[PDB]
């Protein structure tokens, strides 16, 4: 009967309504995904229920209990339906779950506090002073324990033994350590989140150089879901009649 | 175990006639972007294959009248090719027809123009008349206009569709020669990966103005209901966690004339 879609706590993608407390149901929420929900139940026919994810996370299998948590997790075990919300597609969730093409194509970036002397991943890689990391349980952190290239092999070597950790529980808590480290801690994120901040007060962070990898975002559903590839399909069409770069219009909208 | 029929079509750096092509024979032809991956793909799936340049050389689209397939959809369509590894659009007319593995290149619609054309995006061009434009035949592009709701884009179909001459070509060489040759009066509609090989190929006289009027990717593709698809899918994104499509692209579009 009613799809459960499993989304997360990030704005511009969802975030609470003002005065939300007197609302109920998916009227609570707002933003980017909520809009892009309701399309996508609108063309496909069927009610649903708005979830918040949890644990706050966007989906990684413990290395020891290898269980899959986050979103990625909701499907894995039969919590949600569909989960609608900035995941990445990657080797390691496609090989549990199913994804539709990109409705949003993306790569990680570096953010920096404006006055930072850092121009790329070169620059990080070479120095220390100015620590830096990724959010935990993501395709972050993920491209870099997995990656051959000398560039981003050093700063993975780095990362993962720094003391205290560069690594943040939520992208919320990377940004503000970013904003409040005077200089000395700089953000790897992906461009959507980085141009967005870039654009909100204080107005003191910054995206420096060209992304590191070229992804995308795409609508998840657990391996073999009937409701998989009519999804897919609803997905492209949206994107060629131009609502999806309205959307993106919309939400990205001081400074 | 059967030789897997590879549909390809013959597009720089994509895919190229190798120097000494007269007196070689199968593969060893052939040389580019998409000949390096095919290889790639075929090492990792473990499977012999033959690249087969698409006879219509053209991209894919159902005629209007027919309705039949043509280019390297067809191919795949008809049952004439087991797998396309080139760069074919991910569109939703072909999906309703056929598979496509996740992304190996992000890419969207551009303008070429020949250097010092006084436009700057489609809108500058959609509010004249004396610099024409148009786009490649049967493939995504022409699609792109022909169904946009969107004011610019919409106006700009609207002439394209009647101009005279017609602004449409049928290879995108053919596109680039024109520009080339119209002194600035014709500007080209494609996608921005073969707008930017271009721009830096001599004599070097074009180039990329305005950004992407949209964002999309290339796929490769096999037959609905193909056991090849899932696999070849999960070895494409692990070529591209790697980095090695990214090192192909620099290589065939970097490593540069101009
Ligand atoms: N998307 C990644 C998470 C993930 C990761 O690993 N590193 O960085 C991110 C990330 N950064 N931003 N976003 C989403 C976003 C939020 C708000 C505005 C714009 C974008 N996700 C994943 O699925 O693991
Ligand atoms: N990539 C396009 C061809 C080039 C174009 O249409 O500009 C296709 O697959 O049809």
């Amino acid at each position: 009967k009613t799809v459960v879609v499993t989304t997360i706590l990030e704005s511009p993608y969802v975030m609470m309504k003002k005065n939300h407390e007197m609302l109920e149901g998916n009227e609570r929420y707002e933003g980017y995904c909520v809009d892009l929900a309701a399309e996508i139940a609108k063309h496909c026919g069927f009610k649903y229920k708005l979830t918040i994810v949890g644990d706050g996370k966007y989906g990684a299998r413990d290395a020891d209990t290898k269980i899959w948590n986050g979103m990625v997790g909701e499907l894995v075990y039969g919590k949600a339906d569909i989960a609608i919300a900035p995941l990445t597609i990657t080797l390691v969730r496609e090989e549990v779950i199913d994804f539709s093409k990109p409705f949003m194509s993306l790569g990680i970036s570096i953010m920096i506090k404006k006055g930072t002397p850092i121009e790329s991943a070169e620059d990080l890689s070479k120095q220390t002073e100015i620590a830096y990391g990724t959010l935990d349980s993501g395709s972050t952190k993920e491209f870099f324990r997995r990656s051959k290239i000398a560039v981003f092999d050093k700063m993975w070597t780095y990362m993962r033994s720094a003391e205290p950790s560069v690594f943040v529980r939520t992208t919320a808590e990377g940004v503000a350590r970013v904003r409040k480290s005077k200089g000395k801690y700089a953000y790897l994120l992906e461009s959507t989140m980085n141009e967005y901040i870039e654009q909100r007060k204080p107005c003191d962070t910054m995206k420096v150089g060209g992304n590191l990898d070229s992804k995308g975002y795409g609508i998840a559903t657990p391996k073999g879901s009937s409701l998989g590839n009519a999804v897919n399909l609803a997905v492209l069409k949206l994107n060629e009649q131009g609502l999806l770069d309205k959307l993106k219009n919309k939400w990205w909208y001081e400074c």
